């Protein structure tokens, strides 16, 4: 899977370092054309953002992230859609905060009660990502594949 | 068990997700009888909330959820019955306390709750200790 050096937003929540990718070792035309190829490594491309949602009750613009609570339980991020709200794994919630920072830091926290009201929607792929930081192999200790 | 995808009170303390509710695989009518049943995970419904307390020294009326710290080890819950008081475990009284309701339990003194009646009344035989570690079916398709 492809990934770019300037994209800060991704390779700081994967674990990755711009220098680091930048030092990357080159790759033979016999194992280029071998390995099967991915989806690419980007900030997810939410449809229509910053329109007003269509259900009653939203707690923000449409693309804002939305968490729950601590003292309820485990905390669920979710993201606001127009038509309803799509869960978000926590690697990806990570990943739009960064890239939708626009110098916010934090999301919208809202309480169990309110959030039951609110009609579920999927409408997004992000099967891509990895649900955890990537464990990134030393190409000097390790170097063949 | 059953279980509901709307009911956020009862997900939220047990870690289920609507998503991972609804897009769950297929049963076979075969294991759906050999299995025996048990009571729905819903929030415990309490007879006559707000109620007044038949016992004396009670610190609340009916459906109050009441709790009291000790010296060494974690917190005790409880809640009033029209009877007394039911110790509740964490799990469950995160259940209560997520269903709009009263900002924190009425805090009490150990001695007084010791001296206090205990009462067995509601079951909570199907609620676990900690949230479910759910099984990913694409690596176990069998059961």
């Amino acid at each position: 899977s492809r990934i770019e050096p300037t994209n800060r937003a991704v390779l700081l929540p994967l674990g990755l370092t711009p220098e680091q990718v930048s030092q990357a070792r080159p790759m033979s035309r016999a194992l280029f054309d071998a390995l099967p190829v991915g989806p690419e490594l980007l900030v997810p491309e939410v449809p229509n953002a910053g329109g007003p949602a269509t259900f009653p009750g939203a707690p923000g613009p449409i693309g804002t992230v939305i968490v729950t609570p601590q003292i309820s339980g485990p905390q669920q991020y979710s993201l606001v859609l127009g038509d309803g709200v799509q869960t978000l794994p926590p690697l990806v919630a990570q990943i739009l905060q960064n890239a939708g920072s626009a110098g916010n830091t934090k999301p919208l926290t809202v309480e169990p009660s309110t959030l039951a009201k609110m009609p579920v929607v999927n409408r997004l792929d992000l099967s891509a990502y990895p649900d955890n930081p990537l464990e990134v192999v030393d190409i000097r200790e390790h170097p063949s594949t």
